[PDB]
DNA sequence: TTTTTTTTTT
């Protein structure tokens, strides 16, 4: 929701349409995002600092899963 | 493809032998560019807004290819 | 050398002193220039149209080497 | 120290207390210059042919420095 | 505080609205001048020799700060 | 006054 680059807060959402998205960038997910899986990856990237914008979160999100769900 | 200095944009192409450009840059692909890589790079770079000339932009992706099919 | 300053362009060589001066520079290089790495700075400067003198293009091209080759210490 | 504005030169060094001037400028050293640093600085330059007063080239180096340790 | 054209000189200041007066000739500062900034400023302008006026001196120092921040 | 190339949780 913010716009240019921002630090990863705790409300932050995807998009309504990410799983299609992911695939658009080639991860394809079979699994809709648990609250889980968005609260370890907010809680690791809030507390990094690092920042980004909303589409490069979402890859960062994308890349994750895949990685995350494959083991 | 505009002249000098662009932002990453949609419907941006690397060139017709873009595979053999990156043979020349040390990088070698095995397998064309994907329609998901092209597109999740944009994407990326899109909203990176960095501008650079269209031989940059095709030396990031090259890149961008080798790490990402590395692993 | 090359005299002046100048664009980057094709043919263009860092010469067979290279390696010596990048050292005195503080870039220890293991390794010969690969033709692929040449071949990539130069494309990538020729774009950019800057000019410098010989002695600044060959302490770019040791920097971007110190940096290419930091992933392994050696040639990609 | 040399005077007036000159080229860059292949011996030239920056004063004792150049550390100290650098702080001053804004540019915090924490190791002294190396004999590598100084010698791709004043390559550079050299090349370059700019002319400078000694104070202004030691501004410049303290920049340089900052920037390459970066 | 000289009155007509000056050499820059080690006690030398800018007025105490410099910062409104950049602003009025086009430079925005976000912060204020430091003395790391100002000290700088004078070393290099003092080895010049040049000599100004104080507006001018002042002008000098706000397209100074304007360019080393900009970096 | 104006030196500084280089996309990443696992």
């Amino acid at each position: 929701v913010p716009m240019g680059k921002f630090a990863m807060y705790p409300d932050w959402q995807p998009d309504a349409d990410f799983i299609r998205l992911a695939a658009l960038w080639g991860v394809a997910l079979r699994e809709p995002v648990t609250t889980e899986e968005l609260a370890s990856f907010i809680a690791y990237w809030q507390a990094e600092g690092k920042v980004f914008h909303h589409v490069q979160w979402q890859q960062k999100l994308a890349r994750s899963l895949q990685i995350g769900r494959a083991s």
